[PDB]
This record gives C-alpha cells, structure tokens and sequence, in this order.
C-alpha cells in the first residue's frame, strides 16, 4: 500500500555547508521545507530508525572555517524539530551509516588527515555510542548498505588509494570480511539495497565524476553494471521509496546539481523525476 512516505534530503554543500531539511513526496512531485538543521552540515549520512530521522556526522567547511563534525542530531517528522544526541566518539566526514536492529552503526570517514577504519554503533534506547571491530580497509567517502542484517561498506578512499574493494560487517560475531572487488573504482559513491542486491551508483575513480551503476547480487556474489544515470555525479544522495531508487544532487566536476533520477529495476531504465529548490552535494538522504 501506498501511505504518503517521503524523501527527506539534511544538509549539503553549496558554495558553503548547508543547513536545509526539505521533503519530496514523489506521488505530487512536491517539495516541503522543513525546521533547519542548528549547525549547517555537508558530508553527512542520513538513516531513520523508529520513525526518526538522524543526522550523522560530516563537517562545516564556510569562510568561518572547516571543522569535520562528530554530531549526531536528530530529527521527529511529527513535531518538525531537531534534537540533540550523543556525539560519536570521532568526528567523520563523508562518513557511511547503516542500521541494523535498531542502532546506528557510523563507518569510517575522515577526522583532518587521519582515514578512519574505526566504527562505532550508537543505542537510540539509551543514547550512547560503543566502539565495535573496525574495518579492514580505512574508508572515507565510503558508501553504506544493509541486507538481511548484513552492513555492506563501499569504495571510498584510504588516504593513499582510491578502491574499487568492499566488505561486509557480520554484526553477532562482530567481524569484517572482504567480498567481491567492484568493476570500477569509486569514492563517493551512492549506495543502497535494493531486492537482492547493494547498488553503487556514480562516484569518482580519481580522473572524472561516473555515470555507471552497478550492483552486487548477494547470491550470485557478482558485480554487474545496469542501465547508467543521465548525469554523472559523486557526493550523491541515494535511497530507495516504493521499489525504486532516487539519486538526489551530487558534483559532476563542473555544477552542484538539482537533478534527482529515478531507477525502476523491471525496465532498467533512469528518469528525471524533479529538480530540488537548489543544486547541492554531500546531503545525507532518508525515507520516512
């Protein structure tokens, strides 16, 4: 049944860190602006749990400074305003998140100079954050998806290699393997699930901004390319509503994009379904 979920997209990074919070509702095409995030934030993640959304690290870069962000803030749809959590042990630019069984689990992302491996798992029940095993590889820009309690860490970059490398997070043995090396190397890169399969979409491989799409069938253990997006772009936001991908904004090398596409799986086919009020990168995006 269709019940009037919605695209909520925090942050993002034009000319300056951001502070917007707007929702897309794809039934009307119609965008809502919501309460401002307290601090402007670009390179975060987004995720919801209980129907809240949070906003998870990333940086202010503005003439007043560039500071990489360790804040967790979150926001409740039924009363328009954003609180306060509790910050994560490390600030993480472009940072990866997932939720597995109702927590919050922050991957990598950057602190100055130092590329973390580190990630750490944040309780909503008791607000507090715990350090579990770090990944293999240290990856920022890294891109994050979970299935069937499984948290899949994408690309990125480690501080001297770009990676085409992923791996995957067993979180009852707390324990990190590597799996099947996608086809093209890409930091960041939108990354999501959907049926079967963890989607890396666009990114940079270290020469120019991508267009390609491929996904990761957990059964068949390949990396296949699928039908390309119109327009190249890293620092994209990506979710999933009603069986199909959206991809908000991102860097083409040239412009901040409004573009959002939309991909439908049974026709393997991208359109352009709106433009957001303005052309950003580095928002952290969520459906609820």
């Amino acid at each position: 049944p269709k019940v009037g979920r919605l695209i909520y997209t925090a942050g993002g990074y034009f000319r300056q860190s951001l502070s917007y919070l707007e929702a897309y509702n794809p039934s009307d095409g119609t965008w809502l602006r919501l309460a401002d995030l307290q601090v402007p934030r670009s390179g975060l993640a987004g995720c919801v749990v209980g129907g809240l959304l949070y906003a998870v690290g990333g940086r202010n870069n503005s003439p007043d400074g560039n500071t990489d962000s360790s804040a967790l803030d979150c926001y409740n749809p039924m009363t328009n305003q954003w609180s306060p959590c509790a910050p994560m042990s490390v600030p993480r630019n472009r940072i990866g998140v997932g939720v597995i069984d109702g927590h919050i689990y922050a991957v990598g992302g950057s602190h100055g100079c130092i590329h973390h491996n580190s990630v750490e798992r944040y309780e909503p029940e008791r607000d507090e954050w715990h350090l579990v095993a770090p990944m293999l590889t240290r990856r920022i820009g890294v891109g994050v998806a979970v299935l069937n309690r499984l948290l899949y860490a994408v690309g990125g970059f480690d501080g001297t290699n770009r990676l085409n490398s992923a791996e995957c997070y067993y979180p009852e043995r707390n324990e990190w393997r590597m799996i099947t090396a996608m086809n093209t190397i890409r930091s960041g890169a939108g990354v999501c699930v959907l049926h079967n399969c963890i989607y890396a979409a666009g990114g940079y491989d270290g020469q120019d901004q991508l267009n390609s799409v491929e996904r990761y069938d957990v059964e068949t253990e390949t990396w296949t390319f699928v039908a390309p997006m119109k327009h190249r772009r890293s620092a994209l936001g990506i979710t999933v509503h009603q069986g199909r991908i959206y991809v908000l904004g991102g860097y083409d090398g040239h412009t901040f994009l409004d573009s959002v596409e939309c991909y439908d799986p049974d026709t393997d086919t991208w359109s352009e379904v709106t433009r957001m009020t303005s052309g950003r990168s580095g928002v952290g995006v969520a459906v609820t």
